[PDB]
């Protein structure tokens, strides 16, 4: 399976207060040897892809990202709870009626595949002249994919999308040597397919590129990969060598003037200031640049000079304000931690908080929206909102470890109410409040890994 063995993992290699997510599964009971409203968002990033897919994971705090590829099994749920597809496509209406397979893996060596369980076989004549992709169904009849990728050759075949009986065969096939994949036309770019099957494809420029970068596998055993998880990262960096920009794959001491291709998951950069670690006989951090402002959903190159000391390695780090901090806490209040004061509620809030780090924080109180909004047959798009209702203390020095601070400050009557009814006049009907949460929140300068380069020469 993977889970206890993944779950060894992670125990001592990872940190105390490292939290980590994944689809939910029945590997809970060694994972305990979750939340409705999350799983809308967990299931917007892997069924989807691109701008839309990216999720604000760092408003979780998340630092891993684990992922596990039998869940192509339950991908017709995340799918249809990732605004992919349609009620109908995920069940459909009474016997009957359209339901979609959205994954469903083949066995084979190149250039034969076959699902025993469903009974589909693939046949690909890869032949001079007539290179064509064939899908018995075992059934009828014979049906043909709107294209077949090929990996890792990249070549794409071309197919008619239609069936021997004319039917509608609405799949895009995924050949690598060893295994095969059969994937609904709506879900054939997703960010699953590229993280649990390794298919690096994109209905987006450029994105996969990203993606890889701003989840890094740092693990894996079974049919388990754990992800770490990197909001800023960078993806391609590239050095001017004779007027011409040239990939650079290891960095040697000296002047560099570097090409730095950054992306941003889920959140925009604010205020930031870019460093680098020179890893070798001690750690010697070198301030490289700063960026005042990078939008995530349109990133952009960034170019800083240099000079790099000897050492084994390079660590590029970016430092900004973020989330720091869990609740090692239960936490006179009391009161369930996710939405722990409605609107109007005094008294104090007694919590401790376990850190990494010594971080000089402020604590506000955060209000985090999960809804749907109805597209369509039906189909609906999962949206988280976040933002800070009040500030209650600060600067807190949290020094590694737990750490226990008053924290008294009431939430206003009409903010969650107003905009609860902002959403309303905005959508319908449409409208499906999936979750509401008001959080407590540490805010720090906190430093955010961004990629590591090996040196040679
Ligand atoms: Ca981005």
């Amino acid at each position: 399976t993977g889970w206890e063995q993944v779950l060894k993992w992670l125990n001592e290699n990872t940190s105390k207060y490292a939290t980590a997510t994944s689809w939910w599964d029945y590997g809970y009971w060694i994972e305990s040897s979750h939340a409705r409203d999350r799983d809308h968002i967990l299931a917007l990033f892997l069924a989807r892809d691109g701008n839309v897919s990216e999720v604000d994971f760092e408003s979780w705090e998340l630092n891993y990202f684990i992922i596990y590829l039998n869940d192509w099994a339950k991908f017709n749920a995340i799918s249809y709870l990732g605004g992919a597809i349609t009620r109908r496509e995920y069940n459909g209406d009474e016997t009957g009626r359209g339901q979609v397979t959205t994954i469903l893996p083949l066995q084979g060596s190149g250039g034969i595949y076959v699902n025993p369980y469903a009974g589909i076989s693939v046949r690909v004549v890869q032949s001079n002249t007539t290179s064509k992709v064939t899908v018995n169904v075992r059934g009828r009849a014979e049906c043909s994919p709107i294209y077949t990728l090929l990996i890792p050759g990249n070549k794409k075949i071309p197919g008619n999308g239609r069936c021997s009986d004319g039917s509608p065969f609405p799949y895009v096939l995924y050949l690598a040597p060893n295994f095969g994949l059969i994937t609904y036309y709506k879900v054939a770019t997703s960010n699953f397919i590229k993280l649990a099957f390794n298919i690096p494809i994109s209905k987006y420029s450029g994105f996969t590129e990203k993606l890889y970068s701003n989840f890094v596998p740092v693990y894996g055993y079974g049919n388990v990969i754990v992800y770490e998880f990197r909001p800023f990262a960078i993806y391609r960096i590239e050095e001017l060598i004779n007027g011409t920009w040239k990939a650079v794959n290891s960095l040697t001491p000296g002047k560099h003037e570097l090409k730095l291709y950054i992306s941003a998951f889920g959140r925009d950069i604010r205020n930031a200031t870019l460093y680098v670690y020179a890893i070798g006989n001690k750690t010697e951090k070198i301030k490289i640049g700063e960026i005042e402002y990078m939008n995530h959903l349109n990133e952009k190159p960034i170019i800083v000079n240099v000079t790099l000391p000897k050492a084994e390695k390079y660590r590029l780090v970016l430092v900004q304000k973020g989330p720091v901090g869990v609740l090692t806490g239960p936490p006179g209040e009391i009161a369930n931690p996710i939405r722990i004061a409605r609107e109007g509620e005094k008294g104090t809030l007694s919590l401790k908080v376990g850190v990494d780090k010594d971080y000089t924080a402020d604590l506000y109180l955060r209000a985090t929206f999960i809804y749907l909004v109805r597209k369509e047959n039906a189909a609906f798009e999962p949206h988280m909102d976040t933002f800070f209702i009040t500030k209650l203390k600060g600067g807190i020095k949290l020094h590694k470890g737990d750490n226990v601070v008053t924290a008294e400050l009431n939430m206003p009557n009409g903010v969650i109410s107003s905009y609860k009814e902002k959403l309303e006049k905005e959508y319908g009907d449409k409208l499906i409040i999936r979750g509401i949460r008001v959080e407590p929140v540490f805010i720090a300068e906190k430093e955010y890994v961004m990629a590591e380069v090996r040196a040679s020469a």
